């Protein structure tokens, strides 16, 4: 059972296909149209079924050409309202019907952000994007809003003719709208069955440039050139991923670079990954996010978590593949550097949440918990740490990647739980079950806090970062003159980042040390978003008033939650910036992404 969904479960009926016909009304901030669901009964004598909805207006529900009865239940908070449809004829097992629902979204759909022309790059046209994961697809269309059900889809989307629509699907043509010549209809086909959280739409003034044999980058005209360069490693990463995971089955791998309020680093929408413009460092140094989204084309999109309790299956295996792609590209010592940095992020989250916090468990029971509130690094890094531990336990990366390939093969086009994964792990490693029974499964999967065993990490690339951090932490005032720009000479952008991560773990430092660091290193000049983030956090936690406007500027000029949330939190904790932080949120909140708005409000207690 999926406790985040109000709809009939997969054991009762299963959506096979969605045909979406809709129109994007920028004037009203609504999507309007029909969702035609092809539904297969899994039961004898099926006479009704229930769908997920959230802030939808239902006009009518048509089956076999006639309107039928339906009822909306009472809102159940972040789950929305259940929609019961009365079937006109009882269905036998495996019988299929088509239910055509006429609906309209609310301007406040938590799935959607509607941007004014002023919030875009070109300043002449508005822009819309969706973010359905985890349980926001129900806020666009009525559906069984659970990743335990996979469907194919087709769509026809009418938008102002000067704008472009794209979806998580193969582009299937465009024509004028016959109902309104000021409009264009874009068509789409997704032939591969997908969980509904992978349904995605963008409408905006979009241009494209080809960057590989199966990849266009899409953005507003002013970002295209920069994006083409930033993401030029994409085809080489796809090739490596195919080697590790098996055939890429989705046809195209395009990239869409969103406006700066996009709430995450990436979203693995099939055929069209969405990314944050904060990846545009100018030097490709944040391309691990592309490797991560590419990896989801196997782990997440082919093998999918059956409910959001097992989200770690999606993320852990993805981070595991991600770090492999980057290890292939840049060396095994780099894979270990990233893995070790990941362990540090995990310490930070466990430290932040508390070592007994429920959200520090690998598997989390999400009944009554809004998944957006639970979301953190834990599933990523505690999941990664388990697989890395297991890799070492069972014989190394070549051996463990054999298992990853077999696991993707085995569960392609299915939705699985943690027990399903573990079962296959024991089946694949039947000759090593003595070694598998050494792992403390209950601790790793179900206990809060740091994992019971820390893997082994090569420290080669890390040592210089630790060394410099320690010099600063142990320095007294009479040592500050010894620091010099030449300190950073042999450090990559990745190492400069890790240096700051290490130092930030011991924050606050004395204000004079921070002032000296800006004097000698000019971190204020760095536009790499990861580096700038940690630097400004270090400044604010170390009580440097000068950094206040910089931190406020970063927190609001982009909306990647990774950055925006902890910046606002830090600025709220610093008495000098507290009032401004709260006032700034209040002023920007209406024009924020709905989920980000909600979470920053909670963080600030406003
Ligand atoms: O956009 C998204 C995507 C996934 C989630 C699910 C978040 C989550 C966190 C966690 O610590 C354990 C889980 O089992 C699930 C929430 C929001
Ligand atoms: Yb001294
Ligand atoms: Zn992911």
């Amino acid at each position: 059972v999926d406790t985040c969904s109000l709809a009939s479960p997969a054991s009762v009926c299963r959506t096979k296909h969605l045909h979406l016909r809709c129109s994007v009304d920028f004037t009203r901030r609504t999507l309007t149209g029909t969702a035609a669901l092809t539904v297969q009964s899994q039961e004898d004598n099926l006479r009704s079924l229930v769908l997920d909805t959230k802030d939808l207006t239902i006009e009518k529900v048509v089956i076999n050409g006639q309107e039928v009865k339906y009822a909306l239940g009472e809102r159940q908070s972040y789950k929305g309202s259940p929609m019961e449809i009365s079937l006109p004829i009882a269905l036998s097992k495996n019988q299929e019907i088509v239910i055509e629902i006429s609906f309209e979204t609310s301007p406040k759909s938590s799935a959607l952000q509607w941007l004014t022309p002023e919030q875009t790059s070109g300043k002449e046209h508005p822009y819309l994007f969706s973010q359905c994961q985890a349980i926001h697809c129900r806020a666009i269309l009525p559906c069984q809003d659970t990743p335990s059900v996979k469907l194919t889809y087709t769509a026809e989307v009418s938008v102002p003719k000067e704008l472009v629509a794209l979806m998580s699907a193969i582009r299937d043509g465009e024509t004028p709208d016959p109902e309104d010549p000021s409009r264009k209809i874009y068509k789409f086909i997704q032939k591969v069955p997908i969980p509904c959280y992978l349904i995605a739409l963008v409408v905006g003034a979009l241009e494209s440039r080809q960057i590989g044999p199966r990849t266009l980058v899409w953005s507003e005209k002013e970002q295209v050139e920069k994006s083409a360069y930033e993401f030029s490693e994409t085809e080489s990463m796809l090739k490596i991923a195919e080697d590790l995971g098996g055939p890429y089955v989705w046809g195209q791998y395009d990239l869409l670079v969103l406006p700066p309020s996009f709430p995450y680093g990436g979203m693995e929408n099939p055929c069209l990954t969405f990314v944050t413009p904060t990846l545009l460092a100018g030097d490709k140094s944040l391309s691990n996010v592309i490797a991560h989204e590419i990896s989801h084309s196997w782990t997440g999109n082919l093998v999918t978590n059956k409910t959001w309790d097992h989200f770690w299956l999606n993320e852990g295996h993805t981070v595991y593949l991600e770090r492999h792609i980057c290890g292939r590209l840049f060396g095994e010592k780099f894979r270990h550097f990233n893995a070790l940095g990941g362990w540090g992020e995990l310490q930070n989250s466990v430290k932040t949440f508390g070592e007994t916090h429920p959200f520090t468990k690998l598997v989390v029971d999400l009944t009554d918990i809004d998944p957006d509130v639970a979301y953190s690094s834990v599933p990523y890094e505690k999941g990664f740490a388990l697989l890395f531990y297991l890799e070492q336990l069972l014989g190394g990366p070549e051996i463990f990647l054999g298992f990853l390939k077999a696991y993707v093969e085995k569960f392609s086009y299915k939705s699985i739980t943690t027990d399903d994964w573990k079962d296959f792990l024991y089946s694949y490693f039947k000759d090593k079950v003595d070694v598998l029974n050494q792992v403390d499964w209950n601790a790793w999967l179900y206990s809060p806090g740091l994992p019971p065993i820390k893997p082994n990490y090569d420290m080669t690339l890390t040592n210089a970062c630790i060394a410099l951090s320690q010099r600063w932490i142990t320095a007294k005032e009479d040592d500050l003159n010894s620091f010099n720009a030449t300190d950073l000479k042999d450090l990559s952008s990745h190492q400069l980042n890790e240096f700051l991560a290490q130092t930030l773990q011991r924050a606050p430092l004395p204000l004079g040390h921070i002032k000296r660091m800006q004097e000698v290193y000019n971190f204020n000049a760095i536009n790499n978003s990861e580096i700038r983030f940690r630097w400004l956090r270090l400044c604010i936690q170390s009580k440097w008033e000068d950094a206040i406007p910089l931190a406020l500027k970063m927190a609001t000029e982009q909306g990647r939650m990774k950055f925006t949330r902890p910046l606002f939190k830090d600025l709220a904790a610093f008495d000098k910036s507290h009032d401004q932080a709260v006032r700034t949120y209040q002023e920007h909140k209406a024009s924020m992404h709905p989920v980000t708005a909600m979470l920053v409000g909670k963080d600030l207690k406003v």
